[PDB]
């Protein structure tokens, strides 16, 4: 995240795995 956030679009990673590929 730097005017971009390309981290906050890797958390969107964690989200989808979080929810339906959650181990």
């Amino acid at each position: 995240f730097e005017d971009l956030p390309n981290f906050g679009h890797i958390q969107v990673k964690v989200f989808n795995h979080g929810e339906h590929i959650h181990h």
